């Protein structure tokens, strides 16, 4: 509990990309409990829809002060706020695509804003992600560090396949707050996160996300 990041609190979100040129904007509303680490979202397609791409690389850019945290290992993330925090991020794809993100994070009126800048390049006309057969993501671990004055994380990511295969990428990201607190030792955050509902042409898609954060044991 706490007064600044309440028990339960809700976000908005914006988000602004191109992905092999084609242009889109996505508004959201999203809702959950920060100190459990569970979290819901509903987002729509504003501009650029129906996506011609697959919409999993988009679902983990729409909320890391939504992590549960054992009392040992500082939450930076949310002692960031009320001001907040931005975040920057690389996902890179086994057959050569490219997503580059970034975000910032803020507290307007007791919810979060945050605004979301995408950019996907190089993805193979003929692989997953442009075919639309991509099928969620596996539950995975991000590795945090401290570097710099700022937080980061480092995760292998695996796609499941229509066909019954894996797509690989890897994801790096640096998290920084915008007033200088506490940075933690390096944990591992475990994440699950899964598309509850979507339309047809995933126009309209519905989120959720398990978080926690456990100590490392080395790897």
């Amino acid at each position: 509990n706490m007064a600044i990041i309440k028990e339960f609190m809700r976000f908005k979100v914006h988000m602004e990309g191109s992905v092999n040129g084609h242009e889109f904007e996505i508004e959201g509303e999203g809702e959950g409990r920060p100190y459990e680490g569970t979290q819901t979202a509903k987002l729509k397609v504003t501009k650029g829809g129906p996506l011609p791409f697959a919409w999993d690389i988009l679902s983990p850019q729409f909320s890391k002060a939504y992590v549960k945290h054992p009392a040992d290992i500082p939450d930076y993330l949310k002692l960031s706020f009320p001001e907040g925090f931005k975040w920057e991020r690389v996902m890179n794809f086994e057959d050569g695509g490219v997503v580059t993100v970034t975000q910032d994070s803020s507290l307007q009126d007791g919810e979060f804003i945050y605004k979301v800048k995408l950019r996907g390049t190089n993805f193979p006309s003929d692989g997953p992600v442009m075919q639309k057969k991509t099928m969620g993501w596996v539950a995975s671990s991000e590795r945090m560090y401290p570097e710099d004055g700022a937080l980061k994380g480092e995760s292998k990511q695996r796609l499941k396949l229509k066909d019954g295969g894996h797509y690989d990428a890897e994801f790096w990201t640096t998290y920084k707050a915008k007033k200088p607190v506490q940075l933690p030792g390096a944990y591992n955050v475990n994440i699950k996160l899964d598309i509850t509902s979507h339309n047809e042409d995933y126009t309209i898609v519905e989120q959720y996300e398990r978080a926690e954060g456990r100590h490392s044991t080395g790897g």
